[PDB]
């Protein structure tokens, strides 16, 4: 027996239950992993929430940590028992003592690297490589748009941004924000809480506009980040925390002037055991270079996973956070 | 006095009237267009139609077409009265015998192309320039999906694909129309009028399925393309023919595989007298070295004009089609 964060129904927060479970016995290509961190993101709440179903009922949370190898499949040959490893992709479940998962979705981490650095990097930091490095290929000195600068994933981009030379234009709710975000590497924040952003932007850039836009809020932003791009340019959907943006019709693509949109998942990108190593080892040589850095990390106990989302929902924190089984 | 084909309020083909209307004097920087043949374009039922609101009624028609300069402005230096020339961008009005419009939208044509070729090839050559050359960098060996492989467009489209040594499937509504396209160089035909196109294209590319896509059609192919596009690939919709597509939910890209969407507009590409010139220049380079070709084209008189958008959207016609005054 194990503790676990789950929940029988969608819903809010009072949802979930810190409850003992049974931990499956691994597949041939499975690995039993003992948690000693788990990360807090934002699609936890969607998935308690509902608006991104679970296989079934109670389902357990969560899809990123790091911690101890403890059981492996007999086809495993990656790992072995005691190993170090992280993960930021996979199954839900995260959200215990003993996660089980493919051996597919770990990485295993360098003597270097402690779990708490892992928990608070891996999943936003894979996100923020494919966002500049694959989504769209920022180059040194390009201007671009990124909402929330302040939160999980916006933290990481300040600060991969500047390590490219690139100009990145963070939005925040708070004066506090932003110079949380200009002291990560920010070049420019705009308080959006009531400045206008496209404004700002047109103005920062000299009428030119950026060539991209990294959208993680979604609905309430959606507008803002079709007047921030200049033509032909692209506008990177990758986050919901606003909500949702639907019912759009193609045509305002037109009436923008003719720009990009896509709507990434980390899981397209780290499709691989493999793609994901290779993104792996940039995040991980990021970090261990100095050019990406943790130091500052909120901790909640695993049983209080509760309290934790609903700060990250209420747009109470900054950087990363993590629970602690 | 000059004849020219107008509406006086939106709706459908009964709503044209030719009727004789006095030409405008040129503005400082404008042009008058002496008319030879005029290009028929499925946009032109748009704004007849209303699907694209015109800036007053009764309105002119039509963007594309080629003739000899008449009159210039005083602040016009690249034409003089004679010049025989073409344009495929601009204000409506070009179903007349006499259009007037700003230098910017026109492009001396050599002594080798004659009026017909220009109204036949300007717009829609223009179009595949930017689709094949701009919005999605065809390289040789790519497989792509092109709708409507048999239409003016895609009958371009079919002999630029061949000519970058691309390997072009362009879909069709019958036997005729696949002989058509194959015939201009199309690689792979599929007939969609009973055909399924995602199943064709999955097993036409190995599984792999195209990079890139091309919709002119709209509405009813939307999920047919969605389904035709490879992880992180691309599909253009820049056409509306079934329709416009329209309350698409961001979601879906994701769902799809992290796919990316544009709609462009020809005036975005060939938004200046000059981004212009090189489309252009690049279009008539491969009219001239026998890689395009028009011969064959149906010609209705300019009064008749009614008859000739009939065949268009009634899916009758293939190729290039042209109103003469
Ligand atoms: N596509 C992918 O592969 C991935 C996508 N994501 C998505 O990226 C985004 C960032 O996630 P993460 O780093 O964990 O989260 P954050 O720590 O950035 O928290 C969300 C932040 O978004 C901003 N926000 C704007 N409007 C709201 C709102 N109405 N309610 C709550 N927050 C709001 C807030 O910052 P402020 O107060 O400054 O506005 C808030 O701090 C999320 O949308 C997440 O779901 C995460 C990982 C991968
Ligand atoms: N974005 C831009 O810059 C430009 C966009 N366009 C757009 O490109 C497309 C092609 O235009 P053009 O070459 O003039 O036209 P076409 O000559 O290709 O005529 C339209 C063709 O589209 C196909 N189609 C599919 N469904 C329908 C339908 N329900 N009704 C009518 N036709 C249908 C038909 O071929 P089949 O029978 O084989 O299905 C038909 O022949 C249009 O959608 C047009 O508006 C044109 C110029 C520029």
């Amino acid at each position: 027996m194990a503790k676990r964060i789950q929940f029988s129904t969608v819903g809010g927060p009072e949802v979930l239950e810190y409850v003992d479970f049974e931990p499956e016995a691994p597949g041939p290509q499975a690995v039993v992993v003992r948690n000693k961190a788990i990360g807090l993101n934002f699609i936890d709440t969607y998935y308690r929430s509902g608006l991104y179903p679970a296989p079934f009922l109670p389902s357990g949370l969560g899809a990123e940590g790091a911690g101890v190898v403890e059981a492996v499949g007999d086809e495993v040959t990656r790992f072995k028992v005691g190993d170090r490893v992280a993960y930021g992709t996979g199954p839900l479940g995260a959200y215990s003592e003993v996660h089980v998962l493919p051996e597919a979705n770990l990485v295993k981490l360098a003597d270097s690297v402690s779990f708490e650095q892992a928990a608070a990097l891996m999943l936003k930091g894979l996100t923020v490589q494919y966002l500049l490095r694959q989504t769209y290929q920022v180059k040194p000195g390009e201007i671009i748009l990124f909402h929330a600068a302040a939160g999980g994933v916006g933290s990481l981009a300040c600060q991969w941004a500047k390590a490219l030379g690139a100009k990145l234009i963070g939005t925040v709710s708070s004066p506090e924000k932003a110079a949380h975000a200009k002291a990560l590497g920010a070049w420019e924040t705009i308080d959006y809480s009531h400045e206008d952003v496209a404004k700002r932007v047109l103005e920062l850039t000299d009428g030119k506009k950026c060539p991209v836009v990294y959208d993680g809020v979604g609905q309430d932003t959606w507008l803002t980040s079709l007047d921030s791009v200049a033509p032909r340019g692209l506008v990177v959907s990758f986050g919901n925390a606003s909500g949702p943006v639907s019912g759009v019709n193609l045509g305002i693509l037109a009436q923008k002037d003719s720009v990009y949109v896509t709507r990434p998942t980390l899981g397209s990108y780290a499709n691989n055991a493999q793609n994901l190593q290779t993104m792996a080892d940039e995040l991980f040589d990021m970090l261990a270079s100095g050019k990406l850095k943790v130091d500052g990390i909120e901790q909640y106990a695993l049983k209080d996973a509760a309290k934790a989302q609903i700060e990250l929902s209420a747009r109470r924190t900054t950087g990363s956070t993590i629970l602690i089984p």
